[PDB]
């Protein structure tokens, strides 16, 4: 039940974030998205803020004041094996996937406490429980955030705020339909039990559910939505 | 989207299984429940079969022929420390919570393959990831079923059938409001971050979601719905 | 420090169980092994008892009275897709890999409590956290025993008894060098980061360490020994 | 078998790090320890470097050139609930427990590859799988490092290098015998199944084992050494 709730979705001009904004809009929430590309944002049909999170967080906090539902999401950082990654690559990933996210929570959390209701949902990756061999930066940075949000979930629970992650597997975002060949996309598709990648709305729907009033007893969890790919049984 | 899908819910005259039946009925599914007590079943307002998961299941298969959605559920076996449990206690738990469930899946799975759609959802316990010290029989039997359903999820994924568990924490079922004093209830309730037990419908709605067309890319997963109690971070 | 401790190792005429028996013997423990094949046992150079892990229980308890260290181990049950496995397959695996093990523990446990010192070690499989797709019977039965032992580990901890599993990955036992071609062997080997299967002693040495006095604060854990194969981060 | 291997242990003038250096010295390794406190280090009887690792990595790499075995370890960061922690608290923890650690590995890893043998062991905490409610900064930073090392273990495995964490539970270090009252110590002690905290050597021996030639097929693992405290069963 999310008619009239305030929603912010980060990195939401395209891909999963976009799909999440779309759903929540169709279920009557008042949604703001934010991203780097203004042109993409004007075309989205949503309320938007142009927001490079490294440089200018106070612009975001000024233009989007309070928020019942917060979906954390980011671009994926550099892939590579250990010798082709610098200290700067790990630092940038930590800043943008972990420390900047903490700042954003810290900002919007007090109004949720005051209302006695809230939702935080972080979009991470199934690579969190089934680490991919060349994603050193995002593996470790998403484990970081996932730990932070678990510890958080304990403290905010009594205020009616849930805190969860959704860990999508391979998703057919326009970004992925460019980072990969047809040969590589087939090979990967063939190791997914469902023998396909997710439509972005298939990830969106899980996130929309955790945001609804029906998910009120579910917190401190990472829901993996990956077609059956990861092997971990519990 | 589950108007007109055939649904069977086990151990569903009371508690969580009852709530699950109620929801899916409200969303337009054709629901049959089954349990031991016929008088409870007559009063439930649902299609029913009298059935016992410690014994023969043939009556069940005859009276309920095909099924799009199958929710596995049972009564909780005996609690106890090791010296106050017999080999029989372990065997009865294994038969009822594991082997008889495999036989039920075996039975309704073929018609799901034939249609290219299906859903299997097992209601287990948060004790599976956060084992309670005197639940030796249910801990180990629920691990067994979880292990079985994960292995299964791999195989049936390409047929459009998902396989998941919902692992509820402390829930205010009539059964629990009788297993426990007031003193023990408050002690428990004070260790749950949400500071309360779940209404049965709070577990129901998660199950109901996994059963919908929206959960199409989510399989092989145990969703813990426990108010934040279990500490495991992934 | 295990000079003169009494040891029983199951399924130990060949493979990993044999390697465990040999180590513990070299470190001065008085070791009994047990298995079906009497001529293999005669030739092993160890104290032995002939036993099935189905019928022959109280012969074992008769000929092997008390034991400081108990290594549980069994043959691997039938591998297969769901439609090529019977109710009897699941039932035999649960009896031999789970309920018979509970019986053996129940037997040898009282004398460990009496002495204030004990060691139980179950050899299971890395398939426990990274389930292989057609090992339905072993996956679920090993999860069952792993769950049992974890719950157990809580209760026997104060009595100076540790309870742990060792989960070996692909090991070069002569059984495996027969279950597999050269082509299948290489395919598998090339997905192990160490690019090879374990010598049986490389699993044995882990088991031997859990059995030593030095492992005195480590209980309720499954050590995975798999050359890096399983993806699970925690 | 580690007679003559070169060993470096960080944060090792006291506590667990100290205990690890002691053992490995007794087994014939040539050990250097490093910490901030020079006077403690002189008194240790070991080879030592003094270093605030924010600013003396150049010193450390200079005075300790190559190393077969690398035990990563750090002081514990600030404990607190979310409102009493700043962005600098999170930053400092990430720096010191994660990004500095990567820099050290990056340094000592090439000579391990060149020799075809090595060991990296991080001492983390059982709070990684059983997160404590007010350790936001260490929980999330240790998850980061654990995720980093697991991703690394895949790549370095073919080179004869293992990568593991040891996650001690409550240990009777002098530092802990000061952070806690008697009253709080006993409450804690009474929730550990073993009913006591670890002697630092009891965590040291697990580390020493991972460092030996006998742990050759064991990598990509976090061994939890916690007297049975954490409930996670797998
Ligand atoms: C959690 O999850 C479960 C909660 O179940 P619930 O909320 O539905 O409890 P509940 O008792 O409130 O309702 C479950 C139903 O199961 C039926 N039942 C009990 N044993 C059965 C059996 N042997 N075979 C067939 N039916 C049986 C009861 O008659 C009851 O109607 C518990 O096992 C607990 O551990």
């Amino acid at each position: 039940g999310i008619r009239d709730k305030g929603v912010l979705v980060l990195a939401a001009s395209r891909g999963i974030g976009r799909a999440v904004a779309d759903v929540l809009s169709q279920e009557g929430a008042e949604v703001t998205i934010c991203a780097r590309n203004e042109e993409l944002l004007k075309r989205s049909g949503h309320r938007y803020v142009v927001c490079d999170l490294r440089k200018d967080l106070d612009l975001l906090f000024e233009k989007v004041k309070e928020v019942d539902i917060l979906v954390l999401n980011a671009g994926g950082p550099k892939a590579g094996f250990f010798d082709e990654l610098t200290n700067e690559d790990f630092k940038e990933a930590i800043d943008s996937l972990f420390l900047n996210m903490i700042k954003i929570v810290r900002n919007y959390l007090p109004a949720m406490k005051e209302k006695g209701w809230g939702r935080i949902v972080a979009i991470t990756s199934f690579s969190v429980i089934s680490p991919i061999e060349n994603l050193y930066t995002s593996n470790s940075a998403r484990m970081a955030l996932t730990g932070f949000l678990k510890t958080l979930s304990f403290e905010v629970a009594p205020y009616g705020i849930t805190v969860n992650c959704v860990a999508p597997g391979w998703t057919e975002t326009e970004r992925v339909k460019e980072l990969l060949s047809e040969e590589k996309k087939k090979q990967v598709e063939s190791q997914i039990p469902m023998r396909r990648m997710a439509k972005p709305e298939e990830i969106a729907s899980v996130v929309a559910f955790l945001c609804s009033e029906k998910a009120s007893y579910l917190t401190g969890q990472t829901i993996v939505v990956d077609g059956g790919l990861s092997k971990f049984p519990l």
